[PDB]
């Protein structure tokens, strides 16, 4: 409780252990194996998330790095659990789409960049390089989003409506909250520091628990996961 | 050999060299793709648990860490060993029941939740949050066992009878061994303390010497890991 | 510019920058699913080595590491480019000529191994362990030349000319250029010391940049990455 944004590192573990339990649950049954790929991957994406929440609320997950003079307060466990459930997310959104290896490795690939050059940003201690590895983390961010966007274009002519339908939804919801992330840093504690920590954990807790559990409520509610079977 | 360990740490090295040899002469020559799949998963396992070995008997695979006041001794290359490891292990039983992909994920994204959480608990320096990341990565354990056992429901029709035979056997190993890794390390120089560290690297070598070499003996001489020919 | 090396790590960035935007744009349009795959695969390389020679270039990717008695530079970063640009080189070989995905295991884990084991060797303070862990290395690499040569004998039946032709080649630089890299180490800064830091960054850059926008312009010109069609 000695440092502000505990509530929201709790409310985090909390709201990411719950959405876990209710995926596990959901999922106790299905035969289906192509609903089977998407329950698993939704389900991990927030025991993962949960698992780092906790380690940020323990203490685990805090670093102190030096920049600016200053001893900075860096939560690394964030790059830790993104580094596998951005990957995991995009694995969703491809599978949907039935997409080409070729592309889901380009996306895999370019998330482990944006991830590892944002971890490398954040621990970095001259503090203008800091904003270096956040463009070229930026680049890896807009280059995904644009997959996501004009790379499945030979996938629409032998697409399910309620596969597309429910693919379009979540592309929107992946690239408005993603692309929020970004933002984030560059005014919290890892970049200019306008935002308070206090302020920052609130609002990568809420744009989490909406990119994971909120994105993995809509995915696991459709029929767009299932084999289309008589 | 100042540590009292290393001559366990020494015979698990030469055990881990010697089945890796093992299985590479024995693997010299198979043609069969399904075989070849088994062979090189099961050779890479003791392979990677070689180098790790060897890291904690040079000392570069231990590190100190202060919790109850103490400096600790912990030797984390185990951890890095069954980041890799575990989920091979688990992926040769799953390729062995010709596992569907979603379960496979949901296996191996569990086990690298079981490892972290277990790496996290080695490394926590408030002493009673260590059992904190002990009961979750034991949860992720129960988790897998669970799936190993009532995860293939809908395989058993389409099961070749050598296969279902090699897989309850090796799945009877797992349970067996992999069910002590929690129990040792919660007695041992992570956990409580009780048991020396030791006869706790004694343990985990017997452990680890079985669950890998003695698994993998199992395994590779056992007609299930060729397909099916004239 | 404080390091004299810095010069070869400005001159690796650039390129391994500019070879990563040539191939973009160079796979931008293509729809073929087995050339998007080519291209993925060749684009990451070098966008990956381009982060990590920049963060040598701005002295993230340095550490210092006292043996011999002394403070030794060692660059880091090296391991954790290799450690996903060497399985995804060896990826392209492997996908050229339809290995088995046994097959592609061993590679990709023996390729695990070396880069570890090298990472290992590379931090090591017992300055004599350090060419214990080369060894191992050296015996991983070995490894994979091997199979490169002799494990793709069942596939040379059904295997289009151009395939076979382009296969060869990349083989040969591979196996060229990769060998060098132990000798190298052996004699650089993390070896025997023999040749400076300095000379050693020059040699290092001048393999990567051939080993991946070389490599990767030999098979991206090819017409092997196209699946045969009318
Ligand atoms: C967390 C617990 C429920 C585990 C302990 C219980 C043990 C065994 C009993 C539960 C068991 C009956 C599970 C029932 C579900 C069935 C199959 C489950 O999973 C379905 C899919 C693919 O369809 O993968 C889904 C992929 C999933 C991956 C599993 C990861 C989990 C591991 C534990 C830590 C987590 C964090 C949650 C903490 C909260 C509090
Ligand atoms: C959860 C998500 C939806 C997040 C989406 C991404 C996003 C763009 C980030 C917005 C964060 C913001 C609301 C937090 C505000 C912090 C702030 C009030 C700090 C307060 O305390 C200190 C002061 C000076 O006294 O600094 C002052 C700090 C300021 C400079 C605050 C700057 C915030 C903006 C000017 C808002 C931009 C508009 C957007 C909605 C973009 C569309
Ligand atoms: C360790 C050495 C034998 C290597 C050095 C030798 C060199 C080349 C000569 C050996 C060569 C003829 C190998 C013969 C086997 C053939 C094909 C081998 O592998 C078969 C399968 C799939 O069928 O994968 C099997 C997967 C396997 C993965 C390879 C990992 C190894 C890498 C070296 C370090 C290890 C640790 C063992 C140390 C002991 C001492
Ligand atoms: C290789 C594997 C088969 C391992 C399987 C997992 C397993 C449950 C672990 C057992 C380890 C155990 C035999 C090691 C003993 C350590 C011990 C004798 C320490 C000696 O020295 C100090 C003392 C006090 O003087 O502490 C005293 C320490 C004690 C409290 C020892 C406790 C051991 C038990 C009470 C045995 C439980 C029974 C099981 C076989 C479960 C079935
Ligand atoms: C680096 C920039 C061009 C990104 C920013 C731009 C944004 C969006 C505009 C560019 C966009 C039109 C891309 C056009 C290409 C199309 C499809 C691209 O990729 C094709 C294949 C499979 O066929 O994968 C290919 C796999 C590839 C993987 C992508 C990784 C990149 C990520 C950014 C950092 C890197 C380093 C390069 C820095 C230099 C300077
Ligand atoms: C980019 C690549 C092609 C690399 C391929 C791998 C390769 C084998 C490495 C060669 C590196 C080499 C040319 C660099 C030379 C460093 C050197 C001149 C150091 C100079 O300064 C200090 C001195 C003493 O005054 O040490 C003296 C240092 C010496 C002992 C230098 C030793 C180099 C050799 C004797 C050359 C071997 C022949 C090969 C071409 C193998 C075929
Ligand atoms: C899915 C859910 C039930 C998760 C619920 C949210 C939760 C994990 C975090 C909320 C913290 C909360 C209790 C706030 C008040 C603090 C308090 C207790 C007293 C303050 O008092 C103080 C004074 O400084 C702090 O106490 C010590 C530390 C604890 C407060 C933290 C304990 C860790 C957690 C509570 C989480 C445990 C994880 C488990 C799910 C393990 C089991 C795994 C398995 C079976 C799948
Ligand atoms: C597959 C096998 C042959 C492996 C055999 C077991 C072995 C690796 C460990 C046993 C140690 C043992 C010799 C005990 C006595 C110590 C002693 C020498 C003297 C004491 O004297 C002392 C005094 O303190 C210590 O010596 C210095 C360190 C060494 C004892 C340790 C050396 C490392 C290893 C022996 C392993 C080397 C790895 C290779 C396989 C590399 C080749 C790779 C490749 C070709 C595939
Ligand atoms: C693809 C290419 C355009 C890459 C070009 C090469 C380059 C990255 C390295 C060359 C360094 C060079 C300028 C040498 C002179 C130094 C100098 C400026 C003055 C000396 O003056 C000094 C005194 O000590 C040092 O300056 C401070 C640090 C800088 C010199 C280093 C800055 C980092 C880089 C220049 C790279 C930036 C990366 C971007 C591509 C980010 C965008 C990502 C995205 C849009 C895909
Ligand atoms: C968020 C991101 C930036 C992360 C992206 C990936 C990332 C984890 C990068 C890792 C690279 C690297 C380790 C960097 C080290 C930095 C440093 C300063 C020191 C680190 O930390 C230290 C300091 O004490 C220890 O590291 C050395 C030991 C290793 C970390 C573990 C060794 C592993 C092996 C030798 C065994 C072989 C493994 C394989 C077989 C894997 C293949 C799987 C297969 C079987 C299919
Ligand atoms: C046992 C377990 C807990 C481990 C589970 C996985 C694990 C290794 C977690 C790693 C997360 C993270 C790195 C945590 C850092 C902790 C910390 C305090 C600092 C670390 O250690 C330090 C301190 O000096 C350095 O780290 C920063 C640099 C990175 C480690 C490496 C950067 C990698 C990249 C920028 C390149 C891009 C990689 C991708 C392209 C990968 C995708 C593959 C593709 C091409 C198909
Ligand atoms: C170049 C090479 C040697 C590297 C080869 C691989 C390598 C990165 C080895 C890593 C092993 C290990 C972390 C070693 C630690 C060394 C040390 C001294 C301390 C480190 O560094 C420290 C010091 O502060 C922190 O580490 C502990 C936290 C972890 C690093 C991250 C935890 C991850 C998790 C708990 C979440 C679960 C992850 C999974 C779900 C992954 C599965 C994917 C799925 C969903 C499909
Ligand atoms: C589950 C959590 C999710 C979906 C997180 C998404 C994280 C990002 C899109 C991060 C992006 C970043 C940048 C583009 C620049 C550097 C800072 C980052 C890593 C926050
Ligand atoms: C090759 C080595 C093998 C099979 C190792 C298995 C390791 C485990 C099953 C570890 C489990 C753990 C727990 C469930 C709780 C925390 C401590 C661990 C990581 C020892
Ligand atoms: C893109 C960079 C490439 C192709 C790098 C290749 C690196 C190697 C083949 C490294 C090999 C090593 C050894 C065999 C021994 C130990 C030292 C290493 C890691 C340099």
């Amino acid at each position: 409780t000695g440092r502000p944004e505990w509530i929201w590192l709790a409310l985090g573990t909390a709201l990411m252990g719950l959405g876990t339990l209710y995926f596990l649950v959901k999922g106790m049954g299905v035969s289906d194996p192509d609903a089977k790929k998407f329950y698993a991957i939704t389900t991990l994406v927030p025991a993962i998330a949960f698992t780092m929440y906790l380690s940020m609320l323990l203490g685990y997950g805090l670093t102190m790095v030096p920049f600016g003079g200053e001893q900075n307060p860096i939560y690394w466990a964030r790059y830790a659990d993104w580094l596998f459930t951005t990957p995991l997310l995009l694995l969703d959104l491809a599978l949907l789409v039935d997409a080409d290896q070729g592309t889901i490795l380009a996306l895999v690939g370019a998330d482990g960049i944006m991830i590892g050059t944002g971890l490398v940003g954040a621990l970095t201690k001259v503090y203008s390089y800091r904003f270096v590895w956040w463009a070229i983390s930026t680049a890896a961010m807009l280059y995904i989003l644009y997959v996501l966007f004009f790379g499945f274009t030979s996938k629409a002519e032998s697409m399910r409506p309620e596969v597309a339908s429910t693919f379009k939804v979540l592309r929107n919801v992946t690239v408005v909250l993603w692309s929020a992330y970004p933002v984030v840093w560059l005014i919290g504690s890892e970049g200019a520091g306008i935002v308070p920590l206090n302020i920052e954990t609130l609002l990568f807790m809420v744009l989490d628990v909406s990119a994971k559990v909120g994105f993995g409520l809509i995915l696991l509610r459709s029929r767009a996961i299932f084999g289309e079977a008589e």
